[PDB]
């Protein structure tokens, strides 16, 4: 999940990422570009669901 704004002091974009299996909210410029990268097909999984065993 994502929300994304557009912030008018600064004239960018902001956006958070939300894990999609425990719901948390990233900053998405905290995150490198392979763990931000969605696809249209799967949930989207924060770097503790993919690292996390089992
Ligand atoms: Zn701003
Ligand atoms: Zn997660």
């Amino acid at each position: 999940g994502s929300m994304d704004w557009y912030c008018f002091e600064c004239h960018l974009p902001g956006e958070v990422l939300i894990c999609d299996l425990c719901f948390r909210v990233y900053h998405s410029k905290c995150l490198s570009d392979e763990f931000r990268l969605r696809d249209s097909s799967s949930p989207w999984q924060c770097p503790v669901c993919r690292s996390i065993k089992k």
